[PDB]
């Protein structure tokens, strides 16, 4: 009998210790409630959640199912098994669970809302969206399905209430900080709102404490270390990214170009490999390559850094999707650095550094970071585009050079065999420009290929490749051949209301003037319509492509005139792609880190004339740009040059750049020197 009376004691007592915080009593009470009576369904699902906090997911699963198993229709713990589930990456047993939950009862507001993060996470955001209105309907007053709506509805740009959501989300996260809650929003969607920079940094702060909580289950001692060193740094560069993925179409010859008298690099994977070159260029190129996604416990990850002797480490995820940032806070190196991934602050005790430069977050915004600066020589920002993307190294005109254009890594079948020359042409300043111009007089056959939608054809027995030796037009995107073309291809999610205003604002006074973008999601394509609508422009000069595959998408920007930037959250990768064709990018600078990236990129291009400082400026400078033939021609000229010239792609300088700062981070440890904010030149 009760006895069951005593196991409600125990259960209620660990219940007011977990309340107070105390999770390591709390658990040993669950336990101590379940020695005395086993068939306790709430002990089981209350042992099962603390685990789920500390880490100990398999755990928690066990005692999930011994809750369940005793009591059949206990949604609750269905609901929380499923998010266990889901942080162990099985996304389908997470569906059924949900599933189940909703089965007992379709009334359960939160399996709803966790069902619509389901949904979310793979990409499928309608689906996502009914799910969350449908939680919000059966409970209003729920800030973590409000928020996760709201970032569906940026991902989509559904910008009904526009003014007020904004208003609601910084609301909610202000008052969760307040009463000392994890808020509702995401540190990396942080930079989508107009939350105080304070704010953006208590919510990575939090994520940060979190870590630190989960860790402490561990109960390991602090590492203990080296203090002087007589000839190599060992650098360790943390990454989910090696492979395909933007971070390696950035960073993926730096490993091979580091000074090895200097350094000693050890890059280690949190990722499987996936067998592209990307992963085994790295493999190779760096000194050291080791796969820590083969060592699930973070206690050992740890263990394995601090053994190979690291002495800085490098985050270079920060708060995204394949993190493991409680290797971070275990402190298995003397000095922990953020780098290149997460365009944020961390808000940690344990990261010492983050790595920019002085346009990117100037010193007047250092109370941004928790991290102290560290500025690089120039920006911050690399890619490979040099050593990816060596046929885009100059284009060659067919018959104005953005309407079609042919690229090849040799043209030698071309010079041989065609009429190429590099003319000469003077623009009023007074600058001269070459071009390399192939004519032929028989356009048909080349357009004739692109209108039937032809793999090839052969001007004069020569093999040319439809890009849909290349060859780009504007015919393949349905961009009219007269057309100034404005570009942007960042996912829709950058773009909100005042930045969409803008640009049907320079539209409206720029005479044959088209905004070109990607259906980034598909389902953004129509709303974008409507307001442009709305806005006073037809449609239809709004021209959107599909998202395309990485080399097709740096060619396709040759034919853009112009590139726009967006001043929410800039365009981090895709302006170093457009910039490499030598097309400009015309940016406005905020204050958030992510807002900076395009300012910081042009700036060490040599082109701050193409950097606003107010939303006058931005419409202006795009205005007279696409008004002005002769200065947009002089400044891609000016572009091209300063693309080959500057350092902005030079991986090799980027290396010795990083190599000095990780020296000047090593003296001041070796010195009795707490971090400080350093710079390179
Ligand atoms: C705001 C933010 O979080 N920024 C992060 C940065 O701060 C980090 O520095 C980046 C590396 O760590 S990741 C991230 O940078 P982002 O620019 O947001 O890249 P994102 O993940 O949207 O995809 C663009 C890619 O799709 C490719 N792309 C694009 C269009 C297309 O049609 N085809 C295509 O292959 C493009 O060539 C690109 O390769």
């Amino acid at each position: 009998g009760p006895c069951s009376n005593h196991a409600d004691s125990l259960n209620n007592l660990a219940n007011i210790k977990r309340e107070q915080g105390y999770i390591e009593e709390a658990t040993r009470l669950y336990l101590k409630a379940l020695e005395v009576f086993p068939d306790f369904a709430a002990a089981h699902s209350n042992l099962a959640s603390v685990l789920q906090q500390q880490g100990k997911l398999k755990e928690a699963l066990m005692h999930y199912k011994e809750a369940i198993r005793i009591q059949p229709t206990f949604a609750d713990a269905y609901s929380n098994m499923g998010n266990t589930l889901k942080e162990l990456q099985d996304v389908s047993g997470a569906l059924q669970c949900y599933t189940r939950a909703i089965q007992i009862n379709p009334a359960f507001a939160d399996a709803h809302s966790n069902l619509a993060s389901i949904h979310k996470d793979s990409g499928n955001i309608p689906e996502a969206i009914q799910s969350y209105r449908t939680a919000l309907k059966l409970k209003p007053d729920f800030p973590d399905a409000y928020c996760n709506l709201a970032h569906c509805l940026q991902i989509v740009c559904d910008w009904t209430d526009y003014d007020i959501r904004m208003k609601k989300l910084v609301s909610i996260v202000t008052e969760q900080l307040e009463k000392n809650r994890l808020p509702s929003v995401h540190p990396h969607h942080s930079m989508l709102y107009p939350l105080t920079h304070d704010c953006r940094k208590a919510i990575a702060a939090r994520h940060a404490n979190l870590c630190l909580e989960k860790v402490h289950v561990l109960h390991k001692k602090p590492y203990n270390f080296l203090k002087k060193l007589p000839g190599r740094l060992r650098i360790g560069y943390l990454s989910s990214d090696f492979g395909n993925h933007p971070t390696s179409h950035l960073m993926q010859s730096v490993p091979g170009l580091h000074d090895r008298s200097k350094v000693e690099i050890f890059c280690y994977a949190l990722s499987p490999d996936d067998g592209t070159t990307f992963r085994h260029k790295i493999s190779r190129e760096s000194e050291n390559f080791v796969d820590l996604s083969q060592i699930p416990c973070n206690g050992k990850a740890a263990d394995k850094i601090f053994n190979d002797g690291i002495h800085i480490l490098v985050n270079m995820n920060g708060y995204t999707k394949g993190a493991r940032n409680e290797i971070f806070a275990l402190r298995p190196a003397p000095i922990q650095v953020m780098w290149l991934g997460y365009p944020g602050t961390s808000g940690a005790s344990f990261m010492d550094y983050i790595i920019t430069d002085s346009v990117t977050s100037p010193l007047e915004l250092a109370y941004q970071y928790s991290e102290k600066l560290s500025y690089m020589p120039h920006t911050y920002f690399i890619g490979d585009h040099k050593q990816m993307f060596p046929h885009l190294k100059e284009r060659i005109i067919v018959c104005v050079d953005n309407v079609t254009v042919i690229n090849a890594t040799d043209l030698s079948p071309l010079v041989e065999n065609t009429d190429v020359k590099e003319i000469k042409e003077v623009v009023n300043k007074p600058v001269e420009i070459t071009h390399k111009v192939a004519e032929l007089p028989n356009t048909t056959q080349i357009v004739s290929m692109i209108a039937t939608g032809q793999v090839q054809t052969s001007l004069n027995g020569v093999v040319v490749q439809n890009g849909l030796i290349v060859i780009t037009t504007r015919r393949q995107y349905m961009l009219p051949d007269d057309a100034v073309v404005y570009c942007n291809f960042n996912q829709l999610y950058m773009i909100d209301p005042q930045t969409l205003e803008s640009w049907v604002e320079i539209l409206k006074n720029v005479p044959k003037s088209v905004l070109w973008l990607l259906r980034f999601p598909a389902v953004g394509e129509q709303n974008i319509k409507k307001t442009v609508s709305d806005f006073g422009i037809s449609p239809d000069r709004v021209i959107f492509s599909n998202v395309a595959a990485k080399e097709e998408h740096v060619r396709r920007g040759q034919l853009a005139d112009i590139c726009l930037d967006t001043p929410l959250c800039n365009g981090h990768t895709t302006s170093m792609d457009v910039l490499w064709t030598g097309t400009p990018v015309v940016t406005l600078p905020g204050e958030t880190l992510a807002s900076r990236v395009a300012a910081s990129q042009l700036a060490t291009l040599g082109c701050p004339e193409l950097i606003a400082r107010t939303r006058e400026e931005y419409q202006n400078i795009a205005i007279r740009l696409g008004t002005k033939k002769e200065y947009l021609k002089a400044l891609r000229a000016k572009v091209w040059k300063a693309r080959v010239e500057s350092p902005l792609f030079d991986c090799s300088q980027y290396a010795k750049g990083l190599e000095k700062l990780f020296l000047r981070m090593w003296e001041k440890y070796e010195n009795g020197e707490l971090p400080d904010h350093i710079s390179a030149v």
